[PDB]
């Protein structure tokens, strides 16, 4: 993607694209005025020998002590070095890229007092596909990960280029840069903010959306496999409840299923025995999940565009004000909200798998295999789905309700947004595995309705899976089939079946 | 309140009023057409000897077995009796009233096929202030509590009138009624639905709103008590982040605090040392809480108006359709969302109490008492606040992520909405106790700034507390002071200070 | 019970008896030496004008400031008054009695420096059945509840006698007492300690034990009702695993079931189809629960006898030492351990109920009723059991992992033991309701095996229930049957069937 | 380690050694009788044309259908292939080795009916250091991971040798083996069992023990750094409480600290101001943790030796019995117990870090650095410790309280032991990072007490860290210091300071 960025206007679709693939960006000309004007306000404070906390002061004893020039340049470097105190595995380059772009976006709104040259150095790194090392853990909601990113600007730390670690000076040279020296306010502008928290949660959102889309297709396949009814999806039921998420979800099921299929007609008014809730309550459960993800997306899409550093520079009035926008509470809650959605998408899918395995409910052979007292079929795949779904219950415990006071009680309440967002990634792996197993089971069950077809889009879902995984004719090593179905889901194989304009970023 | 109900149009303010106090209601004339038309559709199915699941069938063996008249009347009674299988403490009358009104509202939209006479019998009970016994527990999201309510219509169960338990026949007579006999579809119309789940969560919402309002006033008092700054509330900071909850929250703080007060001016540019986050990040944390409660309120206000029984009768087309609107998933998630807000309101307040107790941070005597090596002052009240805030972490664990399959796997996924909503009530007691202690502490600390006043609305908060609880001059039995402050908060003493149009139902 | 107490030697059976019913106690003569000797050590410090923290110092500025006599008497009173800062519902008298006896026991070990006269005043209150008001909440693990108890000794607060609240002076007079004045160290000896935390957790233990016992009988009934096998209980299986809890649990099942019964013989080698895990894995699951409760009981039985105040007086060496025995961490963990046991007893029972409702698994009519397309039978009782079991998952979240720093970070890590123990009470109500429903279902199912009997002890369980609740012949109001079964379980109706010497306190 | 295994007698020290490093094992001669005798019992059933579930039956339709020879060999292979349905990252070789040895141990007790040749093939793989691929996820407590392990015996799947993946036939050849054909009962003997669950939890135990040991040394360093007292560790305090974990923990602190040190003497009766609980309540909190880990270790050490497959063969009586020993409930609870210990070790350490950063409490410069309004020192390392400690609260939510019914409700209650154990690994990473930061901080703080030494063993802890990480003289890139301290802890640098015979496996 090639982006001429109007700061503060990134959409969720643009954020998904940044998360998914490399970007080339530059600032729109309209960004220059406010960026340069907050720098000029900082420069005027210094030229006028005024003292402003977080501009030309120290910290602590010196918090309203105007320290001298000399000390102030070095102070920026000391802040980045000492604050780069994170730990844990390195983030992958896609996430590092997203964090860098979010930081560029926020700074480029012109309230932070950082030189346009420093912003353009971050842009050069993005454009060169040079990604600073950022460790996963340490932020309480994002001094440490943002300090690690910023090290490379100073010629410290390391960065990844074409999958290999480079020294910061080699990495800068790849991007056409040499090490920079920071000025007043720039250490705080780079280190204070919510961009790591927000990126972690946005990744969770995009995963939740991918899983929602796949679950509409998988659930439609499972309805067909067990001769379920389309009547639960009737628009009038959903209008009468009035829940938007459910209305839009039922509309997606109707789009994928259509009014009837060869399978449904071949079993006619089938419906003589009411469907289980894991089928018939899909609009209600998946709709609640959709509302939850939309809740979270609204908060996260704002936060991606937020001015989140401190103190803020209001050049139009000539004011520098210390507030609290670095506190990532809304991000932490958005991530905890997303956990409910990822968990319940998986729970409902796991119950549909269980239904398909139950001969009294599925109208299929037990465990979806012919010769069933000699073959186990899908029996243990169903157990794997149970294990994955169960893990998500404990993982749903909220992080936004915890806090510890850091630094002699001044940092006396924090968000825990990073932990909240990061756990969504593993929840999403769990739900993706459940859905992969459901996909496998429903395609197997439809195969056993010999020669019959489902709807146009659900046949595309069958064809996608059968390109890699064969019908289960007799017991064979099961796990490679699950692995392949998971990889197809992770690559977005089913996402394009969902109607446009339903999910926040799609 | 006197209400001429247009079904499906209840507002959150009206729901708060129903929850708070008795009501007298009647249906608007415009409700009659659809109510009577879905009854006529049911009557036409029976007159035409057609068979329709959930109208004139049995269940199970007989699910598409048109059973005879005789059996069908008795079947309604057998359903109510057998389904009234709840357990636990009786609900209070305010909550029973809310459940009854929600059921009236939903049925009166005309999609359920229940006689207007049966709806008007529920209305007569409400109007007579006769409240069926409903036990707290048993629903998985609301057959059992709604069956208990419905017993009284049949002359079974018991009901409360002027605080005393009456037999159902005495209770009906108070309301001008005699026992009714139910018709086709009416047992399911009464028992299926989400009204208990929704009422439990609405009570949680109203509590969360009450606590939000009180926390703006308490936090403003604490800012003043410790000589905190107003600069964190500056509108430009909040506009620059762009989070609506935070913008509106900072506007509330500015309204209550004003630009300056005698206390703030008497300590002038005070601000020489940055405020702790529990003060300066109030817009960010309380704003995240406000967004969360607004999230939940949107879902709950829709659900209060929802058609939530099954099967639904679409008289305009002549269709009866079985779906899943009884599944309370969105309510369960809304309640889990509210838990985050109630917990974090309390956590932030508890940190402000801790700040006030800390002589290095408060600019007040340790533990808010004079003669402090002989007097303990607020030391153990602060511990009580810690205990209450801590309990809310475990209580925040979500219920919406659990389910058990009931009835031979047909009821194979449920919401757990009742448990999700009910736990909010105790969370709210915990946060109310924390805020009561904060109120006490900040008024004590302001008293120690001898003769100085805070802003107009915050002085009203001081006066409200000091009408019941004196300045703490020397150690005395502490707990009665906490009890009185809690009761004042529970009665809404501080709610009217908040600007109108901020909280969903206010 | 009449007890001549050798301090520090209370057994779990004695603690159960104290919890269950009134007591009359006196100290054994052998207690006097150490009690009076630690008082004499305190008196010698004061006579020698020495200074000892927590004996004759203030707190804070004065922590190693020997304050004068005068101030020291008043200081004790100020501590009790200011520390009585709890909130919430009053504890019931049984729990208050247990707390008082635990405090008597701990102080009477002679390490606390409190006059024997003050200990004997607490004993007089117990013996007179006069129970101070103690509010439920406020301790973080037990200054506030122990301060509330202690108020009555000073003629403050209130106390319950024959179910009515009395002023402290009337309450003291009932016990033959007049208000006391405390001496050096006595305020801390009364207020510091773990007795409320320990009592809350002991109540949880006793409930868990009661539920374990009832669950062996209910599970044996359910095995019989569905024609399950006795082979899973064979001692050789359990010896081969080697887990003690499971060995002892299987021995209990064999004792209650016997080698065969009329029902089992009438269905002979029945066993042709393997039993579900909720039957066949009872030794494994219930055994894990038994080990967990034994874990907790070992810790709690020690803590009931612990010296838990501070500073401690070692009269034999002449030393007063400040440590940390008031920290209730081990109690908090014991309570969290008990939560796992209470939850899993309930989960396994709920699955046995579900099995009995499933015609494909139970060999009984669906929902345990004859005429089943017209009668719903136990269908909604099973839903109530699901709701109760589900609630226990969230309630199992541990409290021992939380802490907040109280009082300017000196009280910088606390246990949250009170919250951990108290939540067990509601978990136990939930599991008791599940077991009540299982009891009802299995007796109903056995009735449907017309004229057949189970084993001697399981017939006693049937007779106990059928004395209050009839066979379910046709749909009727269900809930009163659940209520009666719960009350029978709460009264210990099934406990006496379990072999002696299995459960810690039984 | 070279082991002549007496089955069923492995100690926790031996299990630690197996987990830590390669092993060479053979069975003791005394193992042969029972192994061969249960095979002969299986052979006698087949020779006698008897039918025995799980020996010579099918499953399902055929569960008491004696299927023919032919089908029975192939049935073993079909079970392994179809059951190898796990997903997720491959286990590391140390854990695979532990699982293999636990399976060898359990089978070699002679109750499973599997040929000694098959056991010796697993032994050959261990001895050759050839480790089957086992994916992390899928078991609900261990068909799938044990099926994956077993694939390699049949010449399927893959195995790791010298860090590289080999085909199963190459891997077998490395071990001197060719593919095997399984006999009656052998597929179930290999696949049923608790060895993966038990290995996952044992790894958690060993980590918890390593962290306990490191935390005694780190906490002793922190006591010294802030001039804390040794009086809290006095044996008489701990004897008077009577909790064993606390007694043994205080004895460990006394051993490492000694009666006095140069630092403690140089500050003399220092003690004039009481230490915070994070120091003075170390015996109480760490002792509760020790009891918890000992609880868990007792259960896990039994389970490592358990006969956990099914059905079991009792050759002495000639009986084959189906029970439930594959249900890993006790392991799941042991793992949840360990979570409390790992969490609270980390919480207490994080509070000691916070104490060291607080100039009002530490008697050290703020943030442990000289020149502190220009240098940030340990400020953000402390934030990293807060983040890690906080994550452990949510991760402590129990898995043993969840279950889903798998396979048409026969598998109707499961343990979730694998998830319970696996999450301990990440909890341990979190607590290890906290302790690494504490180690760094306390060594820095002691350095600032110029030229003074602590005790003999605590100086060894200082020397170990200072071999890799220098004194923090001025701000520098912080994170590499944390990384090095974590690696030293992970390698057991501090474990050998703890007295022997305290921790279960040490």
């Amino acid at each position: 993607t090639e982006l001429t960025l109007k700061p503060g206007t990134l959409t969720l679709a643009q954020l998904r694209a940044i998360h998914a693939a490399p970007v080339r960006l530059q600032l729109d000309a309209s960004a220059a005025p406010a960026i340069d004007a907050s720098v000029a306000c900082v420069e005027q404070i210094i030229a006028e020998d005024r003292t402003a906390y977080g501009i030309n002061t120290g910290f602590g004893l010196l918090a309203s002590t105007r320290i001298a020039s000399h000390d102030l340049e070095n102070l920026q470097r000391s802040l980045v070095l000492s604050h780069a105190a994170g730990i844990g595995a390195p983030l992958d380059d896609d996430l590092v890229r997203l964090i860098m772009v979010l930081k560029i976006n926020s700074l480029s709104r012109g309230f932070s007092g950082i030189r346009r040259k420093v912003i353009d150095a971050l842009i050069a790194l993005v454009n060169a596909e040079v990604y600073p090392h950022i460790p996963l853990k340490g932020s309480v909601g994002d001094l440490a990960p943002l300090a690690h990113m910023s090290l490379v600007l100073l010629g410290e730390g390391k960065a990844r280029y074409k999958g290999q670690w480079l020294s910061a000076t080699e990495a800068l040279a790849v991007a056409g840069l040499e090490p920079l020296t920071l000025a007043a306010k720039e250490g705080l502008a780079l280190l204070n903010g919510t961009q790591a928290s927000t990126a972690y949660a946005l990744r969770g959102l995009f995963y939740a959306e991918d899983l929602y889309a796949a679950a509409i297709a998988c659930g439609g396949l499972s309805v067909e496999a067990v001769l379920g009814s389309r009547s639960p999806f009737d628009a009038r039921i959903h209008e009468a409840r009035g829940q938007r998420g459910q209305i839009d979800t039922a509309a997606c099921f109707r789009d994928l299923l259509g009014d009837s299929s060869e399978v449904s007609l071949s079993h006619k008014n089938a419906d003589k025995v009411q469907d289980p809730y894991s089928l018939r309550c899909q609009p209600q459960v998946m709709g609640a999940c959709l509302t939850q993800l939309r809740q979270a997306a609204e908060v996260l899409g704002i936060e991606a565009n937020a001015v989140s550093d401190n103190p803020l520079v209001f050049a139009a009035e000539g004011d520098v004000i210390s507030g609290g926008n670095f506190h990532a509470e809304p991000v932490a809650m958005a991530a905890d909200n997303l956990a409910l959605a990822i968990a319940e998408i998986g729970s409902l899918s796991e119950r549909r798998i269980s239904l398909m395995m139950d001969k009294h409910m599925s109208q299929l052979p037990p465990f979806l295999v012919e010769n069933g007292g000699v073959n186990s079929g899908f029996m243990i795949a169903q157990v794997t789905a149970a294990a994955l779904a169960s893990e998500n219950k404990a993982l749903s415990h909220p992080h936004s309700v915890d806090s510890l006071p850091t630094s002699a009680n001044q940092e006396d309440h924090v968000s825990m947004a990073p932990a909240a967002g990061k756990r969504l990634w593993e929840m999403a792996e769990n739900t993706r595995g459940v859905l992969a197993i459901e996909w496998l089971g429903a395609c197997q069950g439809l195969d056993l309705r010999k020669g019959l077809k489902t709807s146009a889009k659900l046949e595309k879902a069958r064809q996608a899976l059968r390109s890699e995984v064969a019908h289960y004719d007799r017991d064979r090593f099961f796990a490679p089939d699950i692995e392949k179905a998971v990889e197809l889901l992770a690559k977005g194989s089913l996402t394009g079946l969902l109607p446009a304009g339903v999910l926040p970023s799609l």
